[PDB]
């Protein structure tokens, strides 16, 4: 390897080898259907809104998330980088596919696949990944950086569907040497969203841009038709010359045949016909090819640009409502602007590349944070652009000021803006898109007083309830399958209008939203503030005894969806001390003095009744009701995390929560797998886990990184970083399960694992405060 000293990559890049095989990787651990792509995954491509594209470290552009809400993997084979090289004086060079691995059927049976192991490394640091190709028949040792702009307090290029791929060449050897690299691409228009003639009318044209200084080349795959549905826009491919490089092309090639249209030219020399042809396909598969050609002489280095664009306008749920995605604010709506995108990447890109880095190198250099923390901490937002994200820019056929927004609880449970689990995943969002973070409250305020007297059947009881109820917040604002941001509560296997978890988490973030980003935005928190008072008197009401906190009902009623509470809980009970402190607060703020007196008087009340229901001397017992009510929770103090982040000082005793704290880290996570997998969620004092249901014996990612940032924030650094780093080790290491890029809910003992591409984990972030 003699290009990774060419190029900078960090050393907190996750790594692997191209075409590495691994052995440990874990599987779902549920009776039902459960997604499972494998681990061969990688860093995503494409903007928030956009559609991403996950191209894994194999090489294959495999994971697609293009139709906004759905995870489709399947590679598509056509889609690659390809290398020719010949030595000066050799009669014949070399022609490679940079793909481990090869199509399953015929097609494109002509390319050279299986790219061989030990041969090259993929590295990622999200938004940015790497490949290198250290081959010993490839003379030249190349490498490319590849990624799209996403960059914190932008909200512009971060929605852009784009990725730019910039690549290095460096001849180590004594000999002249002929290089070629080609991207090829299928059009893909009907690749969804098209009920029939899935390829009709598709068609390729080739712009060629000619300025000073300036010169791209560029396919554009699109459509024959001027309709405006999903399925409908163009696909772009490109590269801008550099000195010392040729540029080539193919515009139309059969994806659908075996590639030796395209294939007997590249192998030959490296060059295409630069066979211009726009006649549409009817049946077949079509595709494209840009190829740039150069000579490298010894110790010579040449840097070039390709880049890839999608503009797909619009995105359709299953419900039926067809939205504008967020880019169209900056290229238009008409689905005709492919090359503008790319154009824009390809004259940008390095401006890019330096706001990326301005970003990261606060973090990358403290010196004081070990190396796998970053890996983790850049990483885990993969899920903010990977989880079905999205982000309007209008109604099809509707305009407003504000663009809602949405994030997945993840695929299997497709659910958008899961409020007790955004409660713990949008640490990212407060903390460097704070403009979507308040949108995405705003949209919850808005929703308090929405009625729905319409009924549905609970799928858990068979119970029928009313969809929503005046002054609940709701668990979800949708589901993709359904209407996003219309149809709210999609969620039906339990009745959210009395969970007691989603009023006080909805407080919690609006005073989080307001302390983290300056305690200035005093419009926020009068937006807000109906719905915060509404929210909490509401949930008073759930007091059954008079103690002056809400009654877990002993079934799930919160978060912890199958593990029930009954009684006072300490998670419910500390969310809701830390909830009326937090609205005491901003009555303060707001000179609502009536507020502050009615939440300081249910705050002082239910804080004392807490304590006596729940100290035990050691922990604060998971509940007053339940079988096992001296279980020690993972999470029984998030209440008081919360307090921390948003400054509101003790809502319990110091000295009580540094006991709890340290109970925690010596049992549920030093008495789990030697502390190396997490914090399990429920242990007996025994010493035992809780075996009273499944969610007890379940470390959660996004619970366990959150008690770390809770340890981090009370001194306890040690058990912090070691607490996160089994997490890390679980998603990442050689010696986890293989989750890298879709870290899932939740593992058992075993490492096996449910609902991998998880919000909660996002919640790494809170580590940052
Ligand atoms: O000059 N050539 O080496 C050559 C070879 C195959 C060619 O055509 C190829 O034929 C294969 C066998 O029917 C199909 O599977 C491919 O789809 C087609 F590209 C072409 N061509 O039509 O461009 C040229
Ligand atoms: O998910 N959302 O973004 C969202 C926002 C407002 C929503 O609700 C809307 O709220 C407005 C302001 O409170 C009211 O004027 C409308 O009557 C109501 F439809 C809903 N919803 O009714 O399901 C959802
Ligand atoms: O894994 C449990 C989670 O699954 C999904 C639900 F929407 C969320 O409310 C719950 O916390
Ligand atoms: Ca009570």
């Amino acid at each position: 390897d003699k290009i990774s000293h060419k190029i900078d990559i960090p050393d907190s890049a996750w790594t692997i080898g191209i075409g590495e095989k691994f052995k440990n990787a874990g599987h779902p651990n549920v009776k039902y259907p459960m997604i499972d792509d494998s681990y061969v995954q990688g860093a995503p491509l494409g903007g928030f809104g956009a559609g991403t594209i996950g191209r894994t470290y194999n090489g294959g552009f495999s994971r697609w998330h293009l139709e906004i809400g759905k995870n489709k993997y399947t590679t598509v084979y056509a889609n690659q980088f390809s290398v020719f090289q010949k030595v000066e004086g050799n009669k014949d060079g070399v022609a490679q596919v940079l793909y481990a691995g090869e199509p399953e059927n015929g097609y494109l049976s002509s390319w050279k696949w299986d790219y061989p192991k030990e041969s090259g490394m993929y590295y990622a640091l999200y938004p940015n990944s790497w490949y290198t190709y250290t081959n010993k028949d490839l003379p030249v040792q190349l490498a490319v950086k590849q990624f799209s702009p996403i960059i914190p307090y932008n909200y512009k290029e971060t929605s852009y569907p784009v990725a730019v791929f910039k690549w290095t060449a460096y001849n180590p050897t004594n000999k002249n040497v002929d290089v070629s690299i080609m991207f090829t691409w299928q059009n893909m228009i009907g690749f969804f969203g098209k009920q029939v003639n899935v390829n009709s009318g598709n068609f390729n044209k080739i712009i060629k841009d000619k300025s000073k200084d300036s010169e791209i080349v560029a396919a554009v795959m699109g459509n024959i038709s001027n309709d405006n549905e999903e399925w409908n826009g163009e696909y772009s491919i490109g590269v801008k010359k550099v000195p010392g490089v040729d540029i080539s092309y193919k515009a139309k090639f059969v994806t659908t045949g075996d590639g030796s249209d395209l294939w007997h030219e590249f192998s030959k020399n490296g060059i295409l016909d630069n066979k211009d042809d726009e006649t549409p396909t009817k049946q077949d598969g079509i595709g494209s090819a840009i190829a740039v050609n150069f000579k490298l002489q010894p110790g010579q280095t040449i840097e070039v640009p390709f880049a890839l664009s999608w503009d797909l306008p619009i995105m359709k749920f299953g419900g039926g409502d067809k939205w504008y995605k967020m880019y169209t604010k900056y290229f238009g709506k008409n689905g005709k602007n492919s090359f503008a995108i790319l154009k824009e990447a390809l004259n940008n890109y390095q401006k890019w590349e330096k706001m990326i880095d301005d970003w990261q190198k606060p973090i990358l250099s403290n010196k004081s944070k070990p190396d796998w923390y970053k890996t983790a901490l850049f990483n885990e937002l993969y899920y903010l652009a990977d989880g079905g994200t999205a982000w309007e820019n209008g109604k099809v056929g509707e305009k407003r000021t504000n663009n809602m927004f949405g994030l997945l609880e993840c695929f299997d449970y497709n659910y958008y803006e899961t409020l007790d689990v955004r409660f713990y995943g949008s640490f990212p969002l407060v903390m460097l898109w704070p403009d979507i973070e308040k949108q995405v409250m705003r949209q919850f305020a808005d929703t308090i007083n929405v009625q729905d007297s319409s009924e549905f059947k609970v799928g858990s009881n068979g119970a029928m309830a009313v969809k929503k109820v005046q002054g609940m917040i709701p668990h979800d604002l949708g589901s993709s399958y359904a209407l996003p941001w219309i149809k709210i509560n999609a969620y039906d296997w339990q009745n959210p209008n009395i969970w007691k978890d989603l009023n006080s988490k909805y407080v919690l973030l609006v005073y989080r939203d307001y302390v983290l980003t300056g305690k200035t935005d005093k419009e926020f928190l009068k937006y807000t503030w109906k719905s915060v008072k509404t929210a909490l008197d509401k949930l008073k009401e759930m007091d059954k005894d008079n103690d002056g906190i809400p009654d877990n009902e002993g079934i799930p009623d919160q978060t912890y969806n199958t593990w029930s509470m009954k009684g006072t809980s300490a998670y419910c009970g500390s969310l809701w001390l830390a909830a009326l402190k937090a609205a005491q607060e901003i009555g303060k703020v707001l000179k609502d003095n009536e507020a502050y007196i009615k939440y300081n008087e249910w705050y002082k009340i239910a804080q004392q009744n807490f304590e006596k229901e729940l100290w035990n001397g050691e922990y604060y017992n998971f509940d007053t009701e339940s079988d096992h009510k001296d279980s020690i929770m993972a999470d029984q103090l998030a209440g008081q995390w919360y307090a921390d982040i948003l400054r509101l000082g003790d809502i319990l005793p110091k000295d009580h929560v540094q006991k709890a704290l340290k109970k925690i880290y010596e049992f549920n996570v030093m008495k789990f797998e030697n502390g190396k997998m997490g914090a399990v969620n429920g242990m007996r004092p025994d010493g035992i886990v809780d075996e009273s249901d499944i969610q007890a014996q379940e470390v959660w990612t996004g619970v366990t990184y959150a008690l770390a940032s809770f340890m981090k924030y009370r001194g306890m650094t040690e058990e912090a970083y070691n607490t996160a780093y089994g997490v890390y080790k679980m998603t990442y290491d050689k010696s986890g399960k293989g989750y890298w890029f879709r870290t899932p809910e939740a593992w058992t003992k075993d490492g096996n694992y449910r609902a991998s591409m998880y919000m909660r984990p996002l919640s790494i972030w809170s580590m940052e405060v």
